[PDB]
């Protein structure tokens, strides 16, 4: 199946664009990565950054995570990210997301080796 290190990418890397361009962003890459598949996800984050700038957060600042597990990376300098949420009228199968632009620290957990981000945690 699909590994984890995979399914990050999938859910929240697009180093194809710096920012979103759009209010349509979010509604058509929820869509294209198949994150809409079964249910609408509620929130989900993207960053515009080079995959190799990301997977270095794993040697940046350990910190802990959210729900506590000691697996987690803050990076040094701010990223590039788009912050997607769902609206008052999402509604499956026709799921709808509002598009927000940032410039943010992410945290994600790190594991394997390789030692690669599974998933993302916050952005600050």
């Amino acid at each position: 199946k699909e590994t984890a290190a995979a399914k990050f990418e999938r859910q929240h890397m697009d180093s194809s664009t710096s920012a979103a361009s759009s209010s349509n962003y979010c509604n058509q890459m929820m869509k294209s990565r198949n994150l809409t598949k079964d249910r609408c996800k509620p929130v989900n984050t993207f960053v515009h950054e080079s995959l190799a700038d990301v997977q270095a957060v794993c040697s940046q600042k350990n910190v802990a995570c959210k729900n506590g597990q000691t697996n987690c990376y803050q990076s040094y300098s701010t990223m590039s990210i788009t912050d997607c949420r769902e609206t008052g009228s999402s509604k499956y199968p026709n799921c709808a997301y509002k598009t927000t632009q940032a410039n943010k620290h992410i945290i994600v957990a790190c594991e394997g080796n390789p030692y690669v981000p599974v998933h993302f945690d916050a952005s600050v």
